Formats: C-alpha cells, sequence, structure tokens
C-alpha cells in the first residue's frame, strides 16, 4: 500500500546515505595515509642516496691514505669496489590519492534528496558490470598483499645481513686496535 | 516493490563488497607501516655502526701514520644522515571502524512522485557504485606502487650491505698485512 511504498523509499534513502557518509571518511583516511607513505618511502630514499654518496667519497679517502700507508712502508694500489651504482628510487601515486579526495567530496552529490520493466532490467546490467570491477580489485587488493609477505621475508634477510655486517665490523677493526697498539708501544712516532 | 526489493539487495551486495575492500586495504596499509618503518630502522642502525666503525678506522690510521714517515685523515660525518619513520594507525583503525561500521547501513523490509523517487534512487546508488569501484581501483594502484618501491629499495640496501661487507673485508685484509709489515721493523 501506498504509505510502505514510500516509507521505504525514506529507509532506503536514509540508509543509503548512511552508508555514503561512511565510505566518504574512510575514502579520505585512505588518502591521508597514501600520502603519508609516499613521503617518507621518499625521503627514506634521498636517505639512501645521501648514504651511498658519502660513503664512496669516504672509501675514496680510506684507498688514498691506505696507498700512501703502503709506498711509506716500502720505503702498492688499493681499490674498493665503487657503490655509487646503488640507487634508491622514488615512488610517485599523487594522481591516486587526488581521485580519492575528489571521490571522497564527489559523494556529496550521490546523496538521497527524496520528493516530499526496462529500469529492472537495466538494473540487472549495471550492477554485472559493478561485481566485474570489484573483482578485478579485489584480486589487485590479494596479490599485493602477497608481495607485502614477500617483502617481509626480504626485510628479514638483510636485517640478518646488516647484523652479520655489524659484527663482523666489530671483530675485525676491534682486533685490529689491538694488534697495533702493542706495535704502536714498541715504535717511536716520527 | 519489485525495483524497490532489487535495489536494496544490489545495495546490501555491494556494502559487503565494499567492506572487504576496505579491509584488505587496511591490511596492506597495515603492512606498508610496518616493512616502510623496519627498513627505516636498518638504515638507522647502519648509518650509525658505520660512524662509529669510520672513527675507529680514523684513529687507526693516524696512528700508523704517527710512526712511517716521507714519501690529515677525518673522515666524513655520516650521522647526520636518518631515515624518518611513518604514523598511519589512526588512517588503518580508521578504515577498520567504518567497514565494520557498515553493517549499521545495511537494509531489509501521485504516482508520478514515487515513480521519480524510485527513479532518483537507482540513479544516485548506481552513480556512486561507479565512483566507489573507481576510488577503490585507485587505491589498489596505489598500494601496488608503494610495495613496488619499497621492494626497490629493500633490494638496493641489501645489495650495499653485501658491497659493504666486501669493502670493509678489503680494508681488513690490508690493513692486517699492514701490521706485519711494521711488526717486522
Amino acid at each position: 500500500t501506498q504509505n510502505v511504498l514510500y516509507e521505504n523509499q525514506k529507509l532506503i534513502a536514509n540508509q543509503f546515505n548512511s552508508a555514503i557518509g561512511k565510505i566518504q571518511d574512510s575514502l579520505s583516511s585512505t588518502a591521508s595515509a597514501l600520502g603519508k607513505l609516499q613521503d617518507v618511502v621518499n625521503q627514506n630514499a634521498q636517505a639512501l642516496n645521501t648514504l651511498v654518496k658519502q660513503l664512496s667519497s669516504n672509501f675514496g679517502a680510506i684507498s688514498s691514505v691506505l696507498n700512501d700507508i703502503l709506498s711509506r712502508l716500502d720505503k702498492g694500489d688499493v681499490d674498493l669496489g665503487d657503490i655509487s651504482g646503488i640507487n634508491a628510487s622514488v615512488v610517485n601515486i599523487q594522481k591516486e590519492i587526488d581521485r580519492l579526495n575528489e571521490v571522497a567530496k564527489n559523494l556529496n552529490e550521490s546523496l538521497i534528496d527524496l520528493q516530499e520493466n526496462v529500469l529492472y532490467e537495466n538494473q540487472k546490467l549495471i550492477a554485472n558490470q559493478f561485481n566485474s570491477a570489484i573483482g578485478k580489485i579485489q584480486d589487485s587488493l590479494s596479490s599485493t598483499a602477497s608481495a607485502l609477505g614477500k617483502l617481509q621475508d626480504v626485510v628479514n634477510q638483510n636485517a640478518q645481513a646488516l647484523n652479520t655486517l655489524v659484527k663482523q665490523l666489530s671483530s675485525n677493526f676491534g682486533a685490529i686496535s689491538s694488534v697495533l697498539n702493542d706495535i704502536l708501544s714498541r715504535l717511536d712516532k716520527v
């Protein structure tokens, strides 16, 4: 009956509007988190590239001093592998962040403001199109999560390699410092 | 009513699909925050450890230079280099409440005005669904590209570490041969 037909429209409208407002907040939150990740990723890329450049300069400085010692002892040439080829890439997802913020705003226009057969067949078609697109989107999110687990392993491997480097340095250079200490007590300063 | 039923179901079906996409989005964002911050802490550890070793190598070179002659050293300070960390927990949490809270928005139950109202309801739902699907597509695009680069910089970090291991091996090896030559005279 007539009132039930309008009152329903009010429920469909009130519920739908509630979902839009919530979805808008989620879209803004996704845009905010994406922008923050973009920033720290690119900052960290620049920290690494600054590190590599300064290490090259420092290794050359060690290389020069060693040869001077060697030629002094003589009275050879040493090279250390260049690490200049190591480069950290930057990421650019600004276009996606913009679309998210744009649709977040666009949804204001999709809210239902009610006035106080063919359509059904057309409606069957639109949902199918959405179901096909939302499926491809969900598949992309799944494979990305799989890449994120594969990534966790890789970050663990260089956590291992980093600790291995640390102890190799403490062992080699601590031992040199002790051995040199005994040679220095035996020899006279120039 | 038949159209009223059809839209009410289609909505409910799509809300659930959105919910799952929101939950995977918070999940990928949570994983990214962790490996980004781990990779950041590794970089800062490497900087700190290298600075200490460059200082140790610096004193060792000058000490050797003070006992040989006639044929000064401070290495550049890299301790200022810092990798910042990220905090997006508030955004990830909000993504999770909204995905759960979408349960509340689910539904169950002249003649030109109602016909015009249903025409409006269908068109707004269709336009919003199309807009949301496009934004989720953008979210997926950004997450894959984010994974992509953080992986490349993790691999670059790994190759840097293994190159560093050889360079400091070569330095150490040369220093030990210099020590034995000095020991002899």
